[PDB]
Formats: C-alpha cells, structure tokens, sequence
C-alpha cells in the first residue's frame, strides 16, 4: 500500500510537473498564434492593397 | 526432574535469547524496508518525470 501511496504523491508531483511544462508550451503557443494574427493582417495588406 | 527443571531455566534463557537475535534482525528489516520505501520514490521520480 504505501509503495503505491508514495508513489500516487510522486504521481501527482510528476502529472503537475506535466501540467508545467503544457502551460509553458500553451501559453507560448498562445504568443505564436497572436503573431500569425497579425501576420495574416500583414498578408491582407500584402495583397499589396491591390497595387 | 531436576535435570529437565533445570534444562527448562536454560530453555528460557535461550529462547529468549533467540527472540533478542529475531528482533534485532527485525528492526534491522523494518529499517531496510522503509529504505525500500524511499527507493520506490525515488523509482517513480526515476520515471524521469517522464522525460
């Protein structure tokens, strides 16, 4: 019983440890995909206005 | 009689004497074992946290 209570603790450290690491990437993703927003603003004005 | 009263006393004495050499060996047992907790810790941590 304890070996698995001890290791269902260090279950729940390494599965916040998990969540760490995707709020690190989400929120990064987060970034990434405010720029390309403002990246296709940029392509729509990269249709040149036309000529 | 006597020669068993007397190999009784001595009887006692060692079994006794073998409980003093089991809880000895047990306490020493209960210790590793709870080492061997920690290990498994440090086991599921040694799952790398995954990666």
């Amino acid at each position: 019983m304890r070996g698995q209570i001890r290791g269902l603790e260090m279950a729940s450290k390494n599965s916040q440890d998990g969540i760490s690491l995707i709020q690190t990437a989400e929120g990064a993703l987060t970034e990434t995909h405010a720029i390309l927003q403002r990246v296709r603003e940029l392509v729509v004005q990269a249709g040149n206005t036309g000529t």
